[PDB]
RNA sequence: GCGAGGGGAGCCCUAGCACAGGUGCUGCAUGGCCGUCGUCAGCUCGUGCCGUGAGGUGUUGGGUUAAGUCCCGCAACGAGCGCA
């Protein structure tokens, strides 16, 4: 039952401030705000999900970005909640494009990890 | 070797020979060591990113320090010679 719980506070939202080639995905300007379409967000939400579903149960992996401060915090929630990777403070420049030399700082810190306890 | 002592074994001489010797020249052929900008806060690298390219970013910016000293930010993340 997802449908309606859309339009429970999460259909609409910026003005003006657009891009256009947005354009198809939106079902007005109501009230000089962009409406965003609804039920396109349906259809756009099976087949994503369902590239998810295959991900998921194929043992891939998501990474989950949210650095913009409202998201902060429920992302580090629900990528705990799904044993997956976040990013959450700062999207550093080549975290995937210099993976391995980003990742020599993951195997710093499992070696101060090591010097606490 | 001879029972009457001649054969350049050390060693020492003179006569030749290979050579020694030169603080003669070139610090613009050089090593090394030094002076010097300057004990000044700098000079770089790896990989990533940006640019057709030289190159750039990092090392700019805001704060701070004696200090590229630390801090906060940031397509950069780190590191090395320095600083300490
Ligand atoms: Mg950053
Ligand atoms: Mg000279
Ligand atoms: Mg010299
Ligand atoms: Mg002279
Ligand atoms: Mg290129
Ligand atoms: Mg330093
Ligand atoms: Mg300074
Ligand atoms: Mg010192």
């Amino acid at each position: 039952v997802k449908e309606l719980l859309e339009a429970g506070v999460h259909f609409g939202h910026e003005r003006k401030r657009w891009n256009p080639k947005f354009a198809r995905y939106i079902y007005a300007e109501r009230n000089g705000i962009h409406i965003i379409d609804l039920q396109k967000t349906m259809e756009e939400l099976e087949r994503t999900f369902r590239f998810i579903e295959d991900l998921a149960m194929r043992g891939g992996t998501i990474l989950f970005v949210g650095t913009k401060k409202q998201a902060q915090d429920i992302v580090r929630m629900e990528a705990e909640r799904a044993g997956m990777p976040y990013v959450n403070q700062r999207w550093l420049g080549g975290m995937l494009t210099n993976f391995k030399t980003i990742s020599q700082r993951v195997h710093r810190l499992e070696e101060l990890e090591a010097l606490f306890a």
